[PDB]
DNA sequence: TGAAGTGAAAGT
DNA sequence: ACTTTCACTTCA
């Protein structure tokens, strides 16, 4: 599964606290996105998504690899921004609440 | 304060 | 098809 198809899969399963569905038709979607640093920053919760990709390419195995949810995080920032199959909305990505998130565009084709 | 975060560019 | 690295900035 490419990067598109694997966080489909990830929002519509509701595993991950908070990122879902950010319109009727699926089209949008917020991902969760708290400053590392918070008191009620959890890295189990709020860094699985992270870590998922991280594993899901091979690029962490608990064991071999230093593990590091900056790098986990910069890593889907990172191909999020890259990808012409997604585009940041920051107009409706609200940062500055208790369960920040971000809100991104999935681009079909 | 030092850790955590970032876009841009260089990278495989 | 994303990933890694840089200087620099932002955070709590």
């Amino acid at each position: 599964m490419r990067l598109r198809e694997w966080l489909i899969a990830q929002i519509d399963s509701a595993e991950y606290p908070g990122l879902s569905w950010e319109n009727a038709e699926k089209s949008m979607f917020r991902i969760p996105w708290k400053h590392a640093a918070k008191q009620d920053y959890r890295q189990n919760q709020d860094a699985a998504l992270f870590k998922a990709w991280a594993m899901y390419k091979g690029k962490f195995q608990e064991g071999r690899d230093k593990a590091d949810p900056s790098t986990w995080k910069t890593r889907l920032r990172c191909a999020l921004n890259k990808s012409t199959d997604f585009q940041e909305v920051s107009e409706r990505s609200q940062l500055d609440i208790s369960e920040p998130y971000k809100v991104y565009r999935i681009l079909e084709d």
